[PDB]
């Protein structure tokens, strides 16, 4: 909305002056993915108040594993005030910037009784509930240079990411097997009722959360391959005699305590991606 | 951003600009791009000549019945409030119009549906009404109608009645459902379609439910259908993809059909 | 959000100056509540107008012996108001000292065991606004009212819901107090077959157009929430009925119901905590 086309250009100019990085994947860090910076070699630092037209975090340039990438460390949100057009920004710069592959990562409330505190679901499929309304980030006019004024979703994570998400798992040997399922997106801030925690699976959805489908619904314009993951924070209050509550303390805890196990696992990941 | 003198002032300038008197408004959906050559007595204002129109209104006869067309619709997809989308509408009512009818192109969520396939709309699901993206949100003019409009009955059971008849009196079977209007502009994901689908919507669109709404809240009758140009993909294995080209071709395809449909359905209007 | 924490706190100092008043209880008053102000002792009224930053009366004394604050007119969505202006007087309540919110309204019934005049304790809500971006939360938090992300599974309190049940049997009422979930729907228009069939599928049992906002409000903010619907009318769910829902009904129904509704909320106070 608020963004010309020049802007965005401006700050993919700024970038690439001011890196030697070309990274081919952005990654998007969710809740347990603090440190993953961490782990880049040749790591270049950007705080969100240098770069050029950027929502008012860090941008972390660098290889992951031997891969080039670029992090984003703090996302912007809905319930923050953040338009769609200002939380989708940087997906649109990292076009610009070369990038083919987007990461999504986010914490997400259980839906599906089979899942537990702590389990990764890789985001098959999305329902977003803001965009039924008209909270979409395309909403306005198309620019023909980043993609089609009405691109089709029902392909938005890819198939072989998901399978090769599986296979990698399987090899490091870990306790639990992953997840996988569909991703309702909320604007919250606020949790859901028992009511609607009943309605948000009667929609078949798996997790609850309260981002990535805007930044998703973005990448698959400008032509982006997807692949996303929830870490399971709590499993939501779905009967009325329960006396526990969802809290962001316990979304915090259980982030810290997948850390190490996420961070592995993205890492190992990026062999797996396709070369450009 | 209108003032009920804005509305008066564009109808007060069409009737001084044009000596026709629409009973009827139609809005052409995909389809429907060729419907205005069929008009006698034909007269065009571009809507950029138009006092306060945020495309062009085609006044005539269709079959010899008074008509004023729109031909390019406002999208809530495009960036407009919906006061916007929903104008021409208000201008519509002050123009002397009774009668709606509202066109569009729609993806099939009932399996029963094939592409190319007429649905006549006997009601509505507004999922952006619902979260307050309601034409009517704002002060309420009593010189437009009420406060809180039924829409219940929103869908004219007589023309639904005469559509199906006149339909017959012309391969397939007209179809009838429920539409519902999601924000777009975006296609659907598997796990959406299937969530209009358990929802209990027919078929899915970016349009006409505001209109609608609108032209009730008027006192307008209303009759609408959607052309069924695409099944919406409803499992992981399809490989097939929703794409505006095929809506396009779709609609292109069914033109002579819609064309031939709605010049006919003009006899079966009630007269003012 | 247009409100500033100091704007709340400007409002708050000045009713607290212009009455000597302290209500423990805010009481939003919805249809057949429009006279229970008129049962009210030592009553002090506000006209909106007069009351800094106020986006009607407000009218403070006591309820049965109870110190509350009444709202006798409110702000909905569909009159245009954002949802920072729809929860204001909220926020004013807590800095005034206010730990209970009484919420009442209109609803049509979903539920069919539900018949017009009955009142449904209000046990959940269902908020489709919420779920789209219309949450009176949304914009930076201030932790003087409350957390980024408050819970909304226990927003409706569990002892009050049990203490209006024995209050209800007490007064012996011809029919029982009915019970279930709320869904707010921005409106102003009234909802089609199709979407009267969504909200029932959706597990609501009424349908109405206010409530869950100051709810959301009241709960950042630490108050105890009890909320009841009249259920005005049964909403049409099938496509023979030429019945229509209207405003004149559901004026009707709440000018009915008023002199029960007005004698179980008087009671009620009785029943809030200290
Ligand atoms: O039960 C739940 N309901 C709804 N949302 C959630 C989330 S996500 C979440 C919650 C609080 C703060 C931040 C959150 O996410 C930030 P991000 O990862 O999208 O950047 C966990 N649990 C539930
Ligand atoms: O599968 C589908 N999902 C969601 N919407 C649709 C539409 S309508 C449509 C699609 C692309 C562009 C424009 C469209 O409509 C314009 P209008 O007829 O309302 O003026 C067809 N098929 C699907
Ligand atoms: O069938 C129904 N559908 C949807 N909403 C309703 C209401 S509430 C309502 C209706 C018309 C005007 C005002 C109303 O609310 C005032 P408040 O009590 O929230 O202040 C009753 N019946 C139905």
């Amino acid at each position: 909305n608020g963004y010309t086309y020049e802007d965005y250009k401006n700050t993919a100019e700024w970038l690439l002056s001011h890196t030697k990085h070309r990274p081919q994947v952005a990654i998007i860090c969710g809740s347990g993915l603090g440190g993953l910076t961490d782990k880049l070699t040749q790591a270049q630092i950007f705080d969100y108040g240098e770069i050029p037209n950027f929502p008012r975090g860090r941008l972390v340039f660098g290889f992951l594993n031997g891969r080039a990438c670029v992090m984003m460390q703090g996302r912007f949100h809905m319930y923050e005030g953040y338009p769609l057009w200002k939380v989708t920004f940087p997906v649109r710069v990292f076009h610009l910037l070369g990038v083919d592959t987007l990461v999504v990562t986010n914490a997400a409330g259980g839906l599906n009784p089979k899942f537990e505190v702590g389990d990764i679901m890789l985001i098959r499929d999305h329902i977003n509930l803001p965009g039924f309304s008209g909270q979409n980030p395309l909403r306005g006019p198309n620019d023909e240079r980043f993609g089609d004024r009405f691109p089709a979703m029902s392909d938005a994570y890819d198939r072989t990411m998901r399978q090769r998400a599986l296979s990698t798992w399987k090899q490091m040997g870990e306790q639990r097997e992953l997840q996988e399922g569909t991703y309702v997106m909320v604007a919250g801030p606020s949790f859901e009722t028992v009511a609607e925690c009943r309605v948000l699976q009667k929609l078949g959805a798996d997790a609850v959360g309260m981002s990535t489908v805007p930044e998703v619904i973005v990448a698959r314009h400008c032509g982006l391959r997807v692949f996303g993951f929830s870490l399971i924070t709590n499993k939501v209050i779905m009967d009325y005699e329960s006396l526990e509550k969802a809290n962001h303390e316990e979304v915090l805890a259980a982030g810290k305590q997948a850390a190490q196990k996420l961070e592995q696992f993205v890492s190992i990941l990026m062999a797996s991606i396709p070369l450009p």
